[PDB]
Formats: structure tokens, C-alpha cells, sequence
């Protein structure tokens, strides 16, 4: 079989069911168009930033990533590997996707432990297994993972969706794209960065141009390019026309550079 | 291989961390002993009834179902699919065990559909495809399955756990237990009935004996008992010393005869 494609899913547009029918629209006609097999990674902040509105909980990110306390783990874990996760489960299966739903404990599919204990229950993404997905892969299914982990202890841990989708990538020797809610890294302006190295990346982010999510975004990019040997690309998914280009392979956002 | 024994866990006991590691201790203890494959199916209505506290949300259920709005089935989805699942992925692994976890729609492992209006997203379980969880069985994991499915059309659906295990041991053939927290069927004084018919349960649902969650329950042990030819039984895994001759097919609570 091919080297996989995961195509990690994010920002705002998870909550949009215009966004999503389109998306699994062209999902469908690049399954059914291409042999390459394909890997959903999602995110779903969002999900997660309204869940602890309804509770009246806060959110704090130190540097992109959610500080998540012991006692908001379960939450969390509910709203990312559960409804998230189960709702892009409906829409495959609304297409007619054969797909299965997995977090990053399942199969010991990407390696997970306590990144810093001033962040809680957030987890460190490493390579795992590509035993389990390989076999899901060859058997015909489309596996949709979220970005939930578990340490060897037994503990739930938070994963950025980002770095989570890296560690994957390094995991199935896979490609990889990032979609999210903007066109790509936008640079003072406002306006689209076409290529990304890491020398310019850092320059942004020390200017301030890349900040909160996109720096953990462009970080996590650059070490799958380098550890691929791949360019990797920073892309949107709001816009219908451009989907099809953008699974082809298509410059439609930012792409980095190894 | 043999065929499968599903063991269904429910009750106010998924609550209990003592509970928790009392019970994964001999579930290793088992598997490390016998060569019949395990699958467990997961309810978890207190997780629920505790979240929609902390929403200020109302619980109303009809005859043992709970009525699940449009509005509350992605919350419902990330407490049952998402925060018990993958706690009990997380006790799992934390005993050495390889899992995985699933919700009805893998593989389309059990059949959903929509079961009443009146009750909203939930769903009416019927035997699928028993291909997914065969093949992670043969190659060695313990499939854990909540139970939220989906419709063909991509509608989310919430599932009472008692017949989503009866719909998977007829789709997989296997045996199967309910655990929950009381020791099995109880009569007019709570004293524990030992052996259950389809007449004897009638009767004790007429005259207001079995109630709520126990009707749910004697019925599809009723059905599974009478699907698969073989005896279902419900108990309690409160008591530590009474989980081994438990998982060796002794009678610790209430023997559904077919
Ligand atoms: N230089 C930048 N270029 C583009 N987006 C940026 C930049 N700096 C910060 N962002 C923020 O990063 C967000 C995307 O990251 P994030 O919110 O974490 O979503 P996600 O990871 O789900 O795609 C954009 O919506 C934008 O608000
Ligand atoms: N005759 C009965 N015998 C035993 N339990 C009963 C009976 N009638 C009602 N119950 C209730 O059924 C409950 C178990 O059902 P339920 O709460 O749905 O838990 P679960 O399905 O997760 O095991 C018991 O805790 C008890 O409160
Ligand atoms: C640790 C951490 O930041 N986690 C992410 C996971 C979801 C995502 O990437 O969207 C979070 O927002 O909670
Ligand atoms: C429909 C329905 O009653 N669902 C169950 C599912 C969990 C269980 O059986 O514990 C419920 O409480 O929400
Ligand atoms: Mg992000
Ligand atoms: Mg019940």
C-alpha cells in the first residue's frame, strides 16, 4: 500500500455543518479517485473553549497549548475524543465512509507522556505502533483519531491536535497537511506566506507575527518536514472550490519546507 | 477461536476508582487464564446524570430509556462515547492491556436507528457486522464499546447499554454478563432472586418489583437469553472476592433462563 496522507482537521469550520458536508464531499471523491490511503486526525478547541463556557470554566494556553487541570481532563476528553471525534464518525457515515474512530492510545498508535507538570494533564506526542492502523488501513477503513492519549500509567492526557498529527505522521511514515480556519500564515498584513522555512519562522515569531495556535502549528509542521523529508503545508478547508487542488497536492496556504 | 464472552458494565461502581482496579486486577487475572476472547460493552447514565448537573440540565426517562434531545446528544455522545470509554481505555492500559476502543457504528458492529420521536436521538440497536471486532480479536486486543451509534443517514444516537451488549452477542455469538451495582434482580423484600424466566419477569414487572433500569435490563437479558440459546446473567462486581468464580460462570446474582 502507498505511504499514507493524514489530513489533521481544525478550527472553526468543525463547528459548521455547511463546511463539513463539503468537506466529506471531496473526501469521498478523492477516496474514490485516489489509492493512497487516507488518515483523519482532528482537533476541536473550539469544541472544548464553548464546553467550559457552558461550565464557566477559564482557559489559559501557555504558549498554544491548554493548560488542563486534573480536575477538566474528563471534560476535555469528552468533548475531543467523544463528540468531536463521533461527529466526524456521522459524517462518514453519512457518506458512506467505512470508518473508525481512535485515540492515540489505541494500539499504542503514538506514545504519549506528562510534558510539563505546570500544564496539567498535557501530553508530550512521540512515534508509537503503525501496527493497528496499518492493519485498519489495509483492511479498507478510514481511521478518524483524536488527539486524546494515555500515559503507560494510565493517566489521560491532552495532546495538541498539531503535534499529535506529527507524532502520527513519523508513526506510518505518512504525508501530512495541516487545515485549519485561515489561509495558510499570514504574515503583518494580514496577506498569505506562500513558502515557510524555519529561519522564517522563527523571525515571525519573535516579531509577534505568528502567535498562540499557529506557533505550535508552524513548530509542528517543521519537525514532520525535516523528520518526513516532505513538505508539509498549512492550508484551509472554508472554501469549496479550492478542496479539490488542495488534496491534489496544490500550493493553496503556507507550505514548510524541511 | 471461542466464542466471545462480553461483559457489560453499568452501575454507579464505574465511579469508583476501588471499584476499577479491583475489577481490570481480574480481568487480567481471567484473560491471563482462559483463551476465550473478551469484548466489554460500557454503559455509564451516572457520568450523564453528573454532567447535567453541572449543566443544570433535566433527566427524564421513559421507561428505563432516557430521552435524548437534539440539543443534548453531542453533550450525551462526549460522556458515554468519549469520558467513559476512554477512562476505561486508560485503566486498561494501565493494567497491561492492549484495547481498543470503539462505539457501535465501527464497523458497523450493531445497527441503529431511530427508535421513538417521543424520545428523541435514541436509537433502537439490531445485530450487524461482526467482521471489525472478529479480526481486532484474533489479533489480540479487547475491543471496549460504548453505546452511542449512528444512523445510516449520520445521525448521532444514544443507546441503552444493556441492548447494545444483547445486539453485539448476537451479532458476534457470544456470551454475555451484566454487571451492575446491586447483586442481580431483586424481589419485594430486596432480596435477590436467583433464577429469572420470561414468566416469573412479567409478573414481577406487573406488579411494580422491577423498575426503571432493571426492566431495561431483564428484557434484553430476556432476548439474549433466548437468541443465543444460553444463560444471561446479572450481578454485581462490587465485592472483589466474588470476581473470579464470577467471570467462571457462577451464580452470583440473577441466571436469566431462556
Ligand atoms: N501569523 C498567523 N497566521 C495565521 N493564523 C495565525 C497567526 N498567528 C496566529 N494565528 C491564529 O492561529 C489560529 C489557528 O490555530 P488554532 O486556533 O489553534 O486552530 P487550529 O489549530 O484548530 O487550526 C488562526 O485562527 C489565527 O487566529
Ligand atoms: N427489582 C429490582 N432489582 C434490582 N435492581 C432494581 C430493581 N428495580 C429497580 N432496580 C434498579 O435498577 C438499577 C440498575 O439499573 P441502572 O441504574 O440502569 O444501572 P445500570 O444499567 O448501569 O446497571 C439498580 O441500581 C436499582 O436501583
Ligand atoms: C494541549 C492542548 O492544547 N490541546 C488541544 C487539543 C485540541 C486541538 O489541538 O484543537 C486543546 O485545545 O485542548
Ligand atoms: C437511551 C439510553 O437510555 N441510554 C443510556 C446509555 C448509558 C447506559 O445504559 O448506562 C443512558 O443513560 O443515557
Ligand atoms: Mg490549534
Ligand atoms: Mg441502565
Amino acid at each position: 500500500m502507498m505511504n499514507p496522507l493524514i489530513i489533521k482537521l481544525g478550527g472553526v469550520l468543525l463547528d459548521s455543518e455547511e463546511a463539513l458536508e463539503r468537506l466529506f464531499s471531496a473526501l469521498v471523491n478523492y477516496r474514490e479517485s485516489h489509492q493512497r490511503p487516507l488518515v483523519i486526525v482532528h482537533g476541536g478547541g473550539c469544541v472544548v473553549d464553548e464546553l467550559m463556557k457552558g461550565l464557566n470554566l477559564p482557559v489559559k494556553k501557555k504558549n498554544g497549548l491548554r493548560v488542563t487541570p486534573a480536575d477538566q481532563i474528563d471534560i476535555i476528553t469528552g468533548a475531543l475524543a467523544g463528540t468531536a471525534n463521533k461527529t466526524l464518525l456521522a459524517w462518514a457515515k453519512k457518506h458512506q465512509i467505512a470508518a473508525v474512530g481512535l485515540f492515540l492510545g489505541d494500539g499504542d498508535s503514538v506514545k504519549v507522556t506528562q510534558l510539563d507538570e505546570e500544564l496539567g494533564h498535557v501530553g508530550l506526542a512521540q512515534p508509537g505502533s503503525p501496527k493497528l492502523i496499518n492493519s485498519l488501513l489495509e483492511n479498507g477503513y478510514l481511521p478518524v483519531v483524536s488527539s486524546i492519549g494515555v500515559t503507560d500509567e494510565g493517566q489521560l492526557m491532552n495532546v495538541n491536535a498539531d503535534q499529535a498529527a506529527t507524532a502520527l505522521a513519523a508513526t506510518l511514515g505518512a504525508d501530512l497537511i495541516l487545515l485549519s480556519d485561515v489561509s495558510g500564515i499570514l504574515d503583518g498584513k494580514g496577506q498569505r506566506i506562500a513558502e515557510m522555512t524555519a529561519a522564517k519562522a522563527e523571525q515571525l515569531i519573535e516579531q509577534g507575527i505568528i502567535t498562540d495556535g499557529m506557533i505550535v502549528k508552524v513548530n509542528a509542521a517543521l519537525d514532520a518536514a525535516r523528520t518526513l523529508g516532505r513538505p508539509v503545508d498549512i492550508a484551509s478547508w472554508r472554501h469549496a472550490e479550492q478542496l479539490p487542488a488542495l488534496f491534489n497536492g496544490m500550493p493553496m496556504g503556507t507550505r514548510i519546507l524541511a
